[PDB]
């Protein structure tokens, strides 16, 4: 028969391996010819595999590249203007790739041009709290200084936003061995650690969901009206560049001024980690000079969109999407995920060739320019927003399949928790010591839930990947899964096929397990008669998030008294959601009537949709989900009740407490209303 | 059988008459006890009539009332400060009502308080072009002057906005016999004309769709966070008051300064209609002084919401709504419409008692506080926006059933044109000389289409009534119909039951015809297996609107050359919409499969929805429909392609033509994209 087991059994580790090798022999940088050719290859293969239609959707978006004849670098310059030390012009290429063309040298995408010269200040991870510590506690002024920050902890775009607001005139990002060199493992090529010459590429935008910087709200098609550069969304105002730890050592070793405030500011290099500003006595007249000559350029990008039409509900879409563009070879990010998507399409197509079709339409996407700000997925979702609004059942992301080899990682809407628990109980664990056990068993043992005995940890969605437009802008139930650790070579030339094959997943069994999870989720979402969402799981978390935000507010009891700040309405809404969801579940379990079913399937599908506020969150119009947004301090992390959270954040420092607490009360009202409105979508319809 | 004819035949003119009498014996001002009692009466009766559920939905919104012990009036004041002439404190009540309590005296709702004293400037209708003529051509400066404007031509809130932007310190509105006294007809009580002591009440807000001034975006429920008054939406900054033409004569007769520029500035009073500023030589030291003491007050309002649950698609809503609050007796506005709604509910309920139910759910609404800015309908739609978004088939308004006795007036989305043509061909004409003919025949003869021989005129929707939130904010297909002229007593104490019974519709046959049209539209929308919308009619008008906006732009050929302004993308989108709609129509006609049907019904229902832009129009976030918005110069009138229209308006006067024409190009792109996106909702779904 054609059931989920047939689909799952058709997936093969050796196919995922062959596809990964095929996708990682040359760089596939967004906007390059190589990446367009790979798009055409994937289009051809998805057609071969049996999809009903496979098209390219192209857009012309703002990208950023170094100038090939005017390289980016950083110097220490003496008082005479002699550059006495220069950072590297490229990463030493790995064995057998020393003759590979078109490896983009390390750079921070979308940096403006400039040659700022000045004194260094070391800012730890450049987090909001690191700048609070510098200004407020240490009285160190970053204004007109060049800041040097270690990568880690938060999205690099937030570091740059923080540095710019502190008054910095430039930012140097570096990888500290504390964060990118695991003890007892060798550097690439002899292990999976970052060598001293390795460097992390990546964009430094603050788009807040906008997509292409020049066309927020609308797809960057052939007749698009573009903003001028000065009005573009999210671009940094100061030059930025990344370096490795051999080069960082040379910039940090001379640092003087103030000592690091505590051990959490010290990395692993043999330097004092002095904050500065500037260098110790003998070197006080030396400065650091950046030379950044990259250019932003409107460039064509190509998504591949594959359709497998539903037999019964072709106007309901379950979407499996992940990106295809890479910084260099993309051995993990994204090709470990793209290879898994490729094998999932192959398996679905095998069933289709035998006469099967899923109940609902499945869309498969190979997104372009994810690395430059989620551009491909976001432009396509802007172009198709009305179709997605009214027809989108779910989005399953499919970027990197592995970031470790220890256990499963799942981040998803509460609506998918039950689906994920049930599916993983039917899959085999690939882990050593768990042979013959379920993936649910191994995952729950290795990654226990912090609140529930005998359950595994599932995280909320943050951002920094292609589900952002679907989840936080459009309110379509979204999820992701991969294998994880209890990674060093991220965005470096060393992230190759060999890295994966030798050190992460030699048998491709973790890749196969991830294909089973992502593919099984898609299968159930596209084929189950009743959509596999449990609204009651949203009720449970909403109470947890309400308790959490109330607890933050209760750090300020006097102000809550003074300004009459009550969470009563939010708890009332959550209580109402809990009751209504319980009754809806009874009806769903207790209802031959396809209209009641589809009416009920529409209530399930539109439930995530009901958490959207069309006015957006404050100053972030494309983050419209009221329960979840990317943290304003770290795009990778999710924040719950973000509008109330941001209203409360650092509120003791606000000069007008009446106004600040009034805005907290406004956000409580918006959240209580949105939770009650979403509950009411589950009430009897008439 | 139970079919449309059974529903139509059950409607009775004598019932509409009895209900109108019942609703108009005392005032029903929004926020008063009288209007709450009438709400409870309607709730009880709709239950009696057979509705499944009938509830009150209440909100606490900003209303405005005169101060009962400190009356509003206007004076001419001499140099010593003696008030030598005072405007009336109330309208002389009509025969038999001279002892009726609680008649609100004439005032402009939401006027701020003040006692401004100054020189008059007469500004004709206070339209945008009237102020252009004053400032630009006549060099008359309104700054610090009191402006006197005649009612007519545009919504009174636009007049006040225009006066405020001209620098006026107050506005006097008056009814000129030119506009409110039809030749050869007697003043009330002996005819339907406005007497010299009659005065038009009405609000002077500029809400642009916001609803309650204090809670834009969210319902004004018990825990709502309110804006402070200074941040409220739409309130006027200068005092305003309305007067009748006996009082206007006394203010205008002394006017000096400049002569009226031409005859279009002259009304019918025996005065020169001099523009001013100020009075002629002998009276130059006299001034005009306003005394306004009204107060804005958060007040509870009550909508009645009646549900008749659908038998097959209970999660699809067809809404018949109209308001219940009146300025005084509401003999025409709104009770002539409310009485018709009441009889429609009675007739549907008669069928329901016999075992019938409509295919889809019908919701019936008696809205409160329409006269204070569409507040009741808009707060309820804000509270229920997700349900309405995803389930709203159509909204049929039901305010005044008559404004004349000549022929039918219909304003509606193009999606309802075919429905209206077909329905009116099956209804009897009530007109003298057309006995035995169809309403379609009489209407088409009396009100021919300007573009099509043998068709009647149907207008686009403007605003100034309760369909605004449903149509321009939420994108639900909307329509309205009433009897019209080829009205003088509007919002005056003289607008009574006797006015209607004696002068407008003694037999109640025009009311019955309107009940047949509104009720028949609701019946077909709620019962037809395929929704009665023809997408091809949208294609035809979109081409007409594109031709229109291109023609406006082509008044500036040099600028279009200089800034490369092309409408090619918009015409391409319209061409695509035309083709795709034609193919969709073929499929609809050519498709036993209830999923294909409902998939197709969803494509029909979401087609109006697809013209919504979630970012709204510039500076008007609640006007989200890209094809239709209320004119920025006159809330009552609809404007097509409003974003392009406003970008082009008076563009020759803009100081930075590059920026202005760039914004025209941006709006062309938004419109072309939205039309193409709406077309694509009608494509095959997969
Ligand atoms: C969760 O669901 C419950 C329903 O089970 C829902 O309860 C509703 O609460 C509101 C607000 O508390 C109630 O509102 C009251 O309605 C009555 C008329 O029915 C009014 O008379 C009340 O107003 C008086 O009292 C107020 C409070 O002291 C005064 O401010 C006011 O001036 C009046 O004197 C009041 O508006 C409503 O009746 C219930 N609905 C029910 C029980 O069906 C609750 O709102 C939901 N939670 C959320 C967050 O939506
Ligand atoms: C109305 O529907 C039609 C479909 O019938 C749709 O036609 C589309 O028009 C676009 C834009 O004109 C076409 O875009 C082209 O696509 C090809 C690849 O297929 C590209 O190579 C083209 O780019 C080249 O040429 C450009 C113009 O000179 C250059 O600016 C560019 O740099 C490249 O050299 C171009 O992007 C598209 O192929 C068709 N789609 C079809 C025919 O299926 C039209 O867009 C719809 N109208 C609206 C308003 O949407
Ligand atoms: C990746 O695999 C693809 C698909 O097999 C290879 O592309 C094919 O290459 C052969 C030999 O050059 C051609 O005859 C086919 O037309 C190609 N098919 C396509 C593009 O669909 C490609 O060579 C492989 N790439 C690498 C680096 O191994
Ligand atoms: C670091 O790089 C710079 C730039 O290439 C070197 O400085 C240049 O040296 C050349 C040849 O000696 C001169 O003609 C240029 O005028 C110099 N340019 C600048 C901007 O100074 C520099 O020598 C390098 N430093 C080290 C230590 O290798
Ligand atoms: C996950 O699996 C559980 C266990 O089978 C499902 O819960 C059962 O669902 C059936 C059918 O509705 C009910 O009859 C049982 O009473 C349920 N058992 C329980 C709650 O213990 C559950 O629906 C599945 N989740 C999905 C499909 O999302
Ligand atoms: C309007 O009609 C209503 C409905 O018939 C009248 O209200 C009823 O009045 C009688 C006699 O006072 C009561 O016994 C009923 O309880 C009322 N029914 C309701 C409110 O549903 C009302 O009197 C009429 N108003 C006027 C001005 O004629
Ligand atoms: C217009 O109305 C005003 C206010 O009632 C009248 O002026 C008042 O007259 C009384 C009694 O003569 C005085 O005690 C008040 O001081 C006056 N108030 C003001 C504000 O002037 C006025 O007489 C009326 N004018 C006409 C022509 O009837
Ligand atoms: C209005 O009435 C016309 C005339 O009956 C309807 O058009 C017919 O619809 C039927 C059924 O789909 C077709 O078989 C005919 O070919 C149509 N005749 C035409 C176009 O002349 C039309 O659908 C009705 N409009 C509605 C229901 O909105
Ligand atoms: O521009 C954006 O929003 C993100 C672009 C780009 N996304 P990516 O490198 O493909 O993926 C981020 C990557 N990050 C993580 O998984 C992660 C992030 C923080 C901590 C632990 C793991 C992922 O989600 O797979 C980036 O982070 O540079
Ligand atoms: O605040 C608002 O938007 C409108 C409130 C209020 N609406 P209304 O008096 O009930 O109805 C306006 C009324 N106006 C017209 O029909 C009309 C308006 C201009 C020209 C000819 C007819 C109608 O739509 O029935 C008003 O116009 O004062
Ligand atoms: C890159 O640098 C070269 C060499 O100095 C210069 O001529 C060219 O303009 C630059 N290219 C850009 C800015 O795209
Ligand atoms: C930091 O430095 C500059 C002076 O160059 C000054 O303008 C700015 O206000 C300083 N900030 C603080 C907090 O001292
Ligand atoms: C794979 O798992 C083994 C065993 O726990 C571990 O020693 C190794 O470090 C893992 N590899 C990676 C890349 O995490
Ligand atoms: C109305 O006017 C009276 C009498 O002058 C005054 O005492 C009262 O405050 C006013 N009421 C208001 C402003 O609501
Ligand atoms: C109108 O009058 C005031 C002077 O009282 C002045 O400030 C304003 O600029 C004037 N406007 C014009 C156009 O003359
Ligand atoms: C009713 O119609 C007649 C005949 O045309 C006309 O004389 C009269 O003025 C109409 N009444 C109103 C209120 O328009
Ligand atoms: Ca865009
Ligand atoms: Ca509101
Ligand atoms: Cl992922
Ligand atoms: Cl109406
Ligand atoms: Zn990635
Ligand atoms: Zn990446
Ligand atoms: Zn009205
Ligand atoms: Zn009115």
């Amino acid at each position: 028969k054609h059931n989920m087991k047939a689909f799952l059994d058709e997936l093969k580790a050796e196919n995922i391996k062959k596809f990964l090798y095929n996708f990682t022999q040359i760089p596939h940088l967004a906007g390059t010819e190589q990446n367009f050719q790979l798009a055409k290859q994937i289009q051809s293969q998805w057609k071969e595999f049996g999809l009903d239609s496979v098209e390219l959707a192209h857009y012309d978006v703002l990208l950023s590249y170094p100038n090939k004849t005017h390289p980016n670098y950083i110097s220490i310059i003496n008082e005479d203007g002699n550059e006495i030390f220069n950072t590297s012009l490229f990463e030493p290429p790995p064995p057998g790739y020393e003759n590979v063309s078109d490896i983009v040298p390390p750079f921070s995408a979308f940096s403006p041009q400039g040659m700022p010269e000045g004194d260094l200040v070391y800012v730890n991870y450049a987090r909001t709290e690191d700048f609070f510590k510098l200004e407020r506690d240490m009285k160190i002024n970053c204004s007109g200084k060049i800041v040097i920050a270690r990568y880690g902890k938060v999205f690099r775009g937030n570091k740059v936003k923080n540095a710019q607001l502190a008054g910095a005139k430039g930012v140097i990002l570096y990888s500290d061995p504390a964060d990118y060199f695991a003890p007892g493992v060798k550097s690439y090529p002899d292990g999976w650690n970052l060598p001293g010459g390795g460097v992390q590429r990546g964009n430094i935008l603050n788009l807040n969901g906008a997509g292409d910087p020049l066309t927020p709200g609308y797809p960057a098609n052939e007749y698009a009206y573009r903003r001028g550069i000065a009005e573009a969304v999210g671009l940094p105002s100061i030059p930025v560049h990344p370096i490795g730890y051999y080069d960082a050592q040379k910039l940090l070793e001379k640092m003087g001024g103030s000592a690091p405030p505590d051990s959490s500011w010290r990395g692993s290099l043999k330097v004092p980690y002095n904050v500065g500003p500037g260098f110790t006595g003998n070197f006080s007249t030396q400065k650091v000079k950046m030379h950044i000559h990259s250019t932003n350029e409107v460039t064509r990008i190509y998504n591949v969109i594959g359709t497998l039409r539903g037999a019964v509900e072709p106007d309901r879409y379950v979407i499996l999407g992940g990106h295809r563009d890479s910084w260099v070879f993309g051995g993990i990010d994204p090709q470990s995920g793209a290879a898994v998507v490729h094998e999932i399409v192959r398996s679905f197509g095998t069933l289709k060739k035998e006469g099967w079709r899923p109940r609902r339409t499945i869309l498969f996407a190979s997104w372009d320019a994810e690395e430059f700000g989620l551009l491909g997925s976001t432009e396509w979702a802007e172009e198709n927003s009305r179709l997605l609004q009214e027809r989108g059942v779910a989005y399953i992301n499919a970027d990197s399949s592995i970031e470790g080899n220890y256990t499963l990682r799942v981040d998803c809407t509460p609506l998918m928790y039950s689906l994920v628990h049930n599916l993983t109980k039917e899959l085999k664990s690939p882990d050593e010591g768990f042979e013959g056990k379920s993936l649910y068993e191994s995952w729950t043992k290795k990654s226990p839930s912090p609140e529930f005995s005998g359950m595994p940890r599932i995280s909320k969605l943050g951002s920094g990947n292609d589900f952002e437009v679907f989840f936080q802008r459009l309110g379509i139930a979204s999820g992701r899964a991969r294998y994880t650790k209890n990674y060093p070579l991220y965005h470096s030339v060393y992230e190759t096929y060999e890295l994966v094959e030798k050190f992460y997943d030699p048998m491709f069994k973790y890749h196969l397990t991830v294909a089973q999870v992502r593919g099984g989720m898609v299968f159930e979402l596209a084929n189950s008669i009743v959509l596999p969402f449990d609204c009651r799981d949203y009720a449970v978390v909403l109470r947890k998030y309400a308790d959490k935000i109330y607890s933050i507010s209760m750090k300020h009891p006097q102000e809550m008294k003074t300004y009459s700040v009550s969470f009563d309405s939010l708890f009332s809404a959550v209580k109402n959601f809990t009751e209504i969801a319980s009754k809806f579940s009874e009806r769903l379990q207790d209802f031959s009537n396809p209209i009641v079913l589809r009416m009920m399937n529409d209530q399930l599908m539109f439930l995530e949709r009901a958490f959207i506020d069309p006015l957006g969150l404050p100053d972030r119009p494309f983050y419209r989900h009221v329960i979840y947004a990317p943290s304003s301090h770290n795009k990778y992390a999710g924040e719950s009740f973000p509008g109330i959270y941001d209203a409360l954040f650092d509120i003791e420092s606000k000069v007008d407490p009446s106004k600040a607490w009034g805005e907290v009360k406004r956000q409580i009202y918006v959240a209580a209303f949105t939770v009650q409105a979403a509950a009411e979508t589950l009430s009897e319809v008439a």
